């Protein structure tokens, strides 16, 4: 397949959180607004992650997967503490083409088999946190605040056996940070699953998503670095065509 690229947008109370600086919009902090317009200049994929406070996450949640699904015609994940079936269910139903889970998945494996019996192993995305300690990759949850004693080569074989369609391997050693994607841990990761690859966590210039899609990554993810327009999307894609990349182009 073709090599894609994924926008990720943080969601709070109907709002991207920090917003964006296309001052071409009517709205730059408008989820769906940007969403549609990241469809229209390449992004292949959208992700939607909400932190919005208890209350009213369910239908916020549900709302904002239902206009996001009338606007755009890409695919896109919701997430956010999806801790159950019926809660990833109704998101499914209302528009969303996948669920994203990780700690929920961590603590109850088969979680992933529920949703893939009813949607598909295609609509489960397992996204995996993971970190050097001591010299091994462990897994955490709970955002990177629980380490589980998990090692990263055990969980991605078991995410797989239990039939989700995706893994989104985050890396904690490379938050914050501009430095590139974390190479390394994609390349150990690659031999242990047939499933798709979707790197995420220190993207800063164009030559990084070359470095992760040549360590075997099958996605690459990134948020700030498009929202704050350090990477133009069209720009990023023509770079990656020109040096030898199979990218999706317009």
């Amino acid at each position: 397949l073709a090599k894609r690229i994924d926008a990720a947008l943080i969601m709070k109370d109907g709002r991207v959180v920090k917003g964006s600086n296309f001052e071409n919009l009517r709205d730059s902090g408008d989820p769906v607004e940007l969403g549609k317009f990241y469809s229209e200049i390449g992004i292949d994929e959208l992700s939607f992650w909400d932190i919005t406070a208890s209350v009213e996450k369910r239908k916020t949640m549900l709302e904002l997967v239902e206009k996001v699904a009338e606007q755009i015609d890409i695919p896109f994940t919701v997430g956010g503490g999806i801790h159950d079936f019926e809660t990833a269910s109704e998101l499914i139903l209302r528009g969303a083409d996948k669920v994203e889970i990780n700690t929920a998945a961590v603590e109850n494996p088969s979680l992933i088999t529920q949703i893939a019996q009813t949607f598909g192993s295609q609509a489960v995305v397992v996204y995996i946190a993971a970190k050097r300690v001591d010299g091994e990759f462990m897994v955490f949850t709970y955002s990177g605040k629980k380490n589980t004693g998990i090692l990263l080569r055990d969980w991605v074989v078991e995410v797989e056996k239990r039939g989700a369609g995706e893994i989104v391997l985050g890396s904690i050693d490379r938050l914050g940070t501009k430095s590139g994607y974390d190479t390394e841990m994609i390349r150990f990761v690659r031999p242990l699953t047939t499933l798709p690859i979707i790197a995420h966590r220190g993207a800063g210039k164009m030559e990084h998503f070359l470095e992760a899609f040549l360590a075997g990554a099958d996605a690459a993810k990134a948020d700030s670095v498009f929202h704050f327009r350090e990477i133009d999307v069209r720009e990023l894609k023509e770079y990656l065509k020109k040096h030898g990349v199979n990218v999706r182009l317009e």
